[PDB]
């Protein structure tokens, strides 16, 4: 079924609001709502919505600092692989990483924009990229929407934010798994 598949996503998220921050400011929940709430506003369509919903998922459902799980780019974009997610949600999710990486090396003042949590994982998620690194992400046809996933990733840590709840969003994680 579908209505049970995102069941158990609404399930998880509200879960990440028991955890441990992971060296955040805002609990795992609202870090994953006001990245939805951001990519709703901007009037992005739905699959980016869910990707920024969902980027940092890999952290909670199986390291780094600790502030996080290895490779929680690569784990959320395979557990949603496994419940008929598309593969451009699960690129996104995975290219969360990538995406921090290209602006730090980019822009020599990315650095200040990043959470501690953000900055200290970056020590695990392999630093400021090399020459030839960040030439293969300029190549990838979601480059765009890739920076633009992040930017909400590090504008989603306000704390004084009202955002809507995951049920505000399961029509829509509904609707992704018809489509697949
Ligand atoms: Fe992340
Ligand atoms: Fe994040």
């Amino acid at each position: 079924s579908n209505s049970s598949k995102v069941s158990v996503l609404i399930s998880l998220l509200e879960k990440s609001r028991d955890l441990d921050y992971i060296g955040e400011a805002i609990n795992q929940l609202e870090h994953s709502l006001q990245c939805a709430y951001f990519a709703q506003r901007s009037g992005a369509d739905n699959e980016m919505v869910l990707a920024a919903l969902l980027h940092d998922l890999g952290h909670y459902c199986n390291d780094m600092g600790g502030y996080g799980v290895w490779q929680h780019e690569k784990v959320g974009a395979d557990y949603l692989r496994g419940l008929g997610f598309s593969e451009r949600v699960a690129c996104l999710i995975e290219g969360h990483v990538a995406a921090k990486r290209y602006l730090v090396s980019s822009k020599a003042s990315y650095l200040k924009n990043l959470s501690d949590a953000s900055r200290k994982t970056l020590e695990y998620q392999g630093g400021p990229m090399d020459e030839g690194e960040r030439r293969l992400f300029e190549e990838r046809e979601d480059f765009k929407d890739c920076l633009k996933i992040r930017a909400w990733d590090e504008k989603g840590k306000q704390t004084d934010l009202k955002v809507p709840g995951p049920e505000h969003y399961r029509k829509m994680m509904e609707e992704h798994l018809s489509e697949n």
